[PDB]
Parts: C-alpha cells; sequence; structure tokens
C-alpha cells in the first residue's frame, strides 16, 4: 500500500542495535494526536521473507483489526496507551535470528501509510560498541558482552546473559 | 535544597528542536501525559523537568534512576502534588512518563532529560498550553509546526481577562517559544 516517509524519519530512526538471542525487546511508539484511523507497526524481517508484515490497530481505542505478525511471532503481545495529547503503542517479542529486522512505525490509512520511524534490531552483524550515542553508530544495549564468531550460526554478536538487511546495516558506521 | 537548582550544566540532543512538536493548546483540567521513551543510554538517571508558564522561575524536575526507575528527586511534587510517573524497561530502550491534569497554573515547557547530577543532555520538548494570546482553523498535530490541539473543534475565544481557550503586565514565560511556531 502508497507509503510515505514522515519528514523527519531517517533523523529519528535510531542506528541498528545489535541485541543478544533471546532477549526480550519492545519496538516503542509515539506519535502526537492526529488524523489518521489506524495505526500499525510493520516489520520487514531481515532473514527469510519479503514484503512487509503488520500488527494494525485502530488508531483511537488501540483495537487489534489485523496481525500480520501472528506468523513469525505468534508469541508477542502489543500495547496501546491514550495520552490525549498522543498515544504509545509496542509490540513486545523475544529476539532471534528469525525475528531480527526493520521494524517500523506507521500512521496508516486502507490505501496510505505514513511513515514516523524506524527501528532495526540485529542479532548477528556481519571494535569498541557503545550503548546508544546519539548519531549513527551500531550499537548495543549490553555492549561489553560482545563476542565474535568466524563461522554460520552463533559476523559480531552479543554473548550469552547477504541479509534482506545489509544495504541499511551499510548505510551507518561501526565503531 | 533542592529548589532552584536548575540544571547546572545543560547540553541539547543534536535533534531537539526537530522532533519537538508545537504547542498543544489543552482544556482545562484535561488530563495528560507526558512521553519520553529514550534509547539504551550511557547516563545513571532521567529526568522530566518542568518549566512552568506561570509564576515560578528556574526549572524544576522528577529524576528517576535511569535503570530500574525509581525516583530519586521529585521537584515537582509541589506545584503537581497529584501526579504520577511510570517507568518502562523495553531492553533496548526505556519509557517514562508523567501524568497530570493540566492547568494555568501547571501548563509549560515539559522536556525530557538525560542526567548525572552535574550536567543534563535534552532530549525533547513538550509545551502544554491552557490559554493562548491574541493582540482561527487549528487541527490535531500537523508535523511540522502549527501549533495544534488534540480537540481542535472544541476551541472556544475571549478579549483579555486571565486570548484562545478550550472548552467544557506581563507575559508567559512562554510567549517566545510559542511565539517561534505559527497559528
Ligand atoms: C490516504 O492519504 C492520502 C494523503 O493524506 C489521501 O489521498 C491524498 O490526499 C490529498 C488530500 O485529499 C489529495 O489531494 C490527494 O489526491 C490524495 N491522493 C489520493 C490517491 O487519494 C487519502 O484520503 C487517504 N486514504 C483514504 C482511503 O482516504
Ligand atoms: C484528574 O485526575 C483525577 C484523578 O487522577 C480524575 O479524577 C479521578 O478519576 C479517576 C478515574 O475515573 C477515579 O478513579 C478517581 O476516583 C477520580 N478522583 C478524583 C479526585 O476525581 C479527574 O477526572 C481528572 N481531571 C478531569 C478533568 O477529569
Ligand atoms: C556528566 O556528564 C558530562 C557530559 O557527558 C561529563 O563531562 C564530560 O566528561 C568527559 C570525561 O571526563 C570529558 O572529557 C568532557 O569534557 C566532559 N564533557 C562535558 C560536555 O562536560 C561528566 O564527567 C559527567 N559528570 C559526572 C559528575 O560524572
Ligand atoms: C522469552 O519469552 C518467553 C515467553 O514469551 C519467556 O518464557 C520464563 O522465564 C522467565 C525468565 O526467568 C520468567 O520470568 C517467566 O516467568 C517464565 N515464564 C513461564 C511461563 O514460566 C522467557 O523467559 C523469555 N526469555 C528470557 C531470557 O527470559
Amino acid at each position: 500500500a502508497e507509503k510515505m516517509w514522515a519528514e523527519n524519519y531517517e533523523t529519528t530512526s535510531p542506528a541498528p542495535v545489535l541485541v543478544a538471542e533471546g532477549e526480550q525487546v519492545t519496538i516503542p511508539c509515539t506519535v502526537m494526536t492526529h488524523s489518521w484511523p489506524m495505526v500499525s507497526i510493520r516489520a520487514r524481517f531481515c532473514r527469510s521473507h519479503d514484503g512487509s508484515d503488520e500488527l494494525i490497530l485502530d488508531a483511537v481505542k488501540g483495537h487489534r483489526l489485523m496481525n500480520g505478525l501472528q506468523y513469525r511471532l505468534p508469541y508477542a503481545t502489543w500495547n496501546f496507551s491514550q495520552l490525549h495529547l498522543g498515544q504509545i503503542f509496542s509490540l513486545t517479542f523475544n529476539v532471534s535470528t528469525d525475528t531480527a529486522g526493520m521494524y517500523e512505525c506507521v500512521l496508516r490509512n486502507y490505501s496510505h501509510g505514513l511513515i514516523m520511524q524506524r527501528f532495526v534490531i540485529l542479532t548477528q552483524l556481519e571494535p569498541a560498541l557503545g550503548r546508544y550515542s546519539l548519531g549513527d553508530q551500531i550499537w548495543s544495549p549490553t555492549p561489553w558482552r560482545l563476542r565474535n564468531h568466524d563461522c554460520g550460526m552463533y559476523y559480531f554478536y552479543i554473548g550469552r546473559a547477504p541479509d534482506r538487511c545489509w544495504t541499511v546495516i551499510q548505510r551507518y558506521r561501526l565503531p
């Protein structure tokens, strides 16, 4: 469906975050009160898959209209808060190779999506590494646990506590 | 001890003015919340920092431990004795928020701040107004800088007393921030 990018899309979309397998995460969304009827979180997995997939909610009382993720992410949970001056919604799931990708916040009608912001969750990536620097540097929430194979299946990654992506990834620098 | 005490050495996020929404005119007593959400970071503490429009100078902060989110210091307890905050751990980031009921007395400029004791990094700024000066169509939020309202249709208007409000000597400490944006 005819997609549009918010004025400040690339400049409030953090850089990729390398995350440990099995880590639980949440894609958080916040939009200022707005005229669209529906919001969705849109996922373009890095591993298998093509096209995209969306959890879609009624923009207002937040009901689930449609759950594209229900398959890859059978065990995720979403939330929806009414703040009056705006709304928060969110998708919570445990990260795997199978579920690392590009998650987006989308304002939505039937024909069109306005794309607010983009998260990129990686579990392996093809060297100092911080928690988030404002600015474009692949980061991690737990950089100190960062290991490194020369193999196929755990390429850098986070220790025990091409991609549909490499291009997006290749945009940003590694520290 | 510990009032007055604005942030000693403040810094602004690269994208501060360009992810700070315009002012939102809001009905008195509406209960609104202030968000934030930052991405896992290196600072020990976070704060929501408030500079009210009507009587108060310097600033006031709710301060939470950056990690499990406990309250370390509540500058707001006074003007906003009845507010509640929440803190969410998302792993790749955190959401924290201040919820209160808006009044003339408590409309101002609220900020999301990353914080040690000497410094604050200021992430983004919300401006909540209850009256707005006039010496007029109004939407819910347009991306871009146009004073908006979440319920524009409800928009009433007087001449001057306590200016546009919302239905059912000197200036503001805000008129300058407000004056930046277009109506
Ligand atoms: C989808 O959003 C678009 C843009 O907000 C709407 O369609 C554009 O809107 C302007 C204002 O009406 C028009 O001048 C353009 O011609 C529109 N384009 C099209 C193809 O319609 C539209 O209203 C929204 N979708 C629905 C289903 O209402
Ligand atoms: C301001 O907030 C207060 C409470 O935080 C609201 O009143 C409460 O509403 C809740 C939800 O229904 C009730 O559980 C409480 O019993 C109420 N307490 C009081 C003291 O009213 C109030 O509605 C909010 N302001 C407005 C204008 O609605
Ligand atoms: C509070 O944060 C500030 C800013 O990030 C820290 O000040 C920096 O510290 C580094 C390491 O000492 C210096 O090289 C920079 O000159 C400082 N930058 C600025 C802008 O001040 C500060 O050390 C932290 N404070 C405390 C008390 O831990
Ligand atoms: C990943 O998510 C699954 C379920 O979606 C979690 O499943 C358990 O272990 C947790 C850690 O100790 C406990 O907090 C839960 O109570 C427990 N759940 C049940 C039903 O017993 C799993 O924990 C998550 N991954 C990790 C590393 O915690």
